[PDB]
């Protein structure tokens, strides 16, 4: 825990159980009936639950646990992760953080991932002994305080434009760089924290693409055998 | 169609409708009843269908359409794709090929992706006019013949070890390099074609990780503004 590592936060993520406001919406009730599950225990998924989101605040961007899934598959299966050069976290839109042990094997199947998220939200930590995933009430600033990095970067389409290769070289100049990528499909961050905004392209990209550019660019600097 | 581009083939992919042999397996019948769908029309998914795979040849590696989904999300959302430097194809374990127009927006949600695959397998091309996805009976060699590349690389854990950065530099020395990545979770390729085997790491990696390493490494060579 003294070697250089990237601390990557997928932040303001659209990962939540079904909003209390819409628990009785027919599309929710029908879905939960079919799944034989209590609605309040179910992970919100706009693919199934869109009809119920029409009237919800930010309804159009909520319920995107797919973004976290694909980001985490990309991050945890990375060479950077295997070389013990990555720590990854999820901060959700409702100010919960998920801590992930680096050795975690995330379900490749999305539906199995959702099942895992349902278990995590219910029990607070999974599995019982290992606690490969652990969740608690926490703001993005509180998380950053815990990491105590020497620099915070916020990946932002409007930030300082950098060639991805060059951003990797920049990250390798720090001991404990934190990079924040939004876990939401469009719009602004909800959590304004101090950090350096960095663009890698002058068009919007998906979170997983940004994850890949950052991780791969860093890999080729920080792993001396590369 | 004269600029350098990477032609990326996700090959021998575990993407198929339910095997004829197991259509009457209870786990298949129950699943298809629940989905109100004809079993033969359903995409095989080991997450739901594993009980029926126990006795099938290669049962343990079949029904992994998740691998294709995550590979294609990674490929199509890439900067390389946006710069018109990528052509991507799927060749399946049953000798079908899927051609993908570069502008295709793949469903981010896995279950919506499966629905799209069901439609594609049924109709041969989707959507009706656009034909962003098109499928036909075809071997991997026949596909390579169509591409007519100046080099074929086969990403293989046992191949010539290369630093990913350096493989990108190598790819940029060709006009029309084809790269093959297996779309199967473990084991050997089924389709032996002529090509140069390249390892990027001396441990096994998932297909999507290899996809990211290849695409990102190439990007930083082939896109002159990088
Ligand atoms: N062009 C871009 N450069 C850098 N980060 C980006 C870009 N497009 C999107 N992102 C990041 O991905 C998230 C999801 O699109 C955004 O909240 C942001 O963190
Ligand atoms: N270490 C590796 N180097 C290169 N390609 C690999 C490696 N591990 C797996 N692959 C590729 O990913 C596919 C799925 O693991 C394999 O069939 C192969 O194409
Ligand atoms: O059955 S309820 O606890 O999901
Ligand atoms: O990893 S499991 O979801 O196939
Ligand atoms: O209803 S059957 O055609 O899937
Ligand atoms: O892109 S759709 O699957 O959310
Ligand atoms: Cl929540
Ligand atoms: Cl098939």
């Amino acid at each position: 825990e003294e070697k250089k590592r990237l601390h990557l936060i997928i932040a303001d993520a659209e990962l939540e159980t079904v909003p209390p406001e819409i628990l009785d919406h027919p599309a929710i009730v029908n879905y939960a009936k079919r799944r034989k599950k209590r609605p309040e225990k179910i992970i919100l998924d706009s693919t199934y639950h869109h009809a119920a989101l029409r009237q919800l605040e930010d309804g159009e961007r909520r319920g995107r646990p797919d973004i976290v899934h694909i980001c985490l598959l990309n991050a945890l299966d990375s060479i950077l992760n295997k070389e013990d050069r990555l720590r990854v976290y999820v901060h959700t839109r409702n100010d919960y953080v998920i801590y992930i042990k680096p050795e975690t094997r995330l379900p490749r199947n999305y539906n199995r991932f959702i099942g895992l998220m349902e278990n995590l939200f219910e029990k607070g930590a999974v599995p019982e002994d290992l606690e490969l995933l652990r969740m608690e009430k926490k703001t993005l600033n509180e998380l950053i305080e815990e990491i105590n990095p020497d620099v915070v970067f916020i990946m932002h389409e409007e930030g300082e434009l950098m060639i991805p290769k060059n951003f990797g070289k920049l990250l390798d100049k720090f001991k404990k760089p934190t990079v924040i990528v939004g876990g939401f499909p469009h719009g602004d961050f909800k959590s304004k924290v101090d950090g350096v905004k960095i663009s890698l392209y002058r068009e919007p990209l998906m979170a997983w693409t940004i994850v890949n550019e950052v991780i791969v660019s860093y890999e080729w600097e920080v792993i001396k055998k590369f």
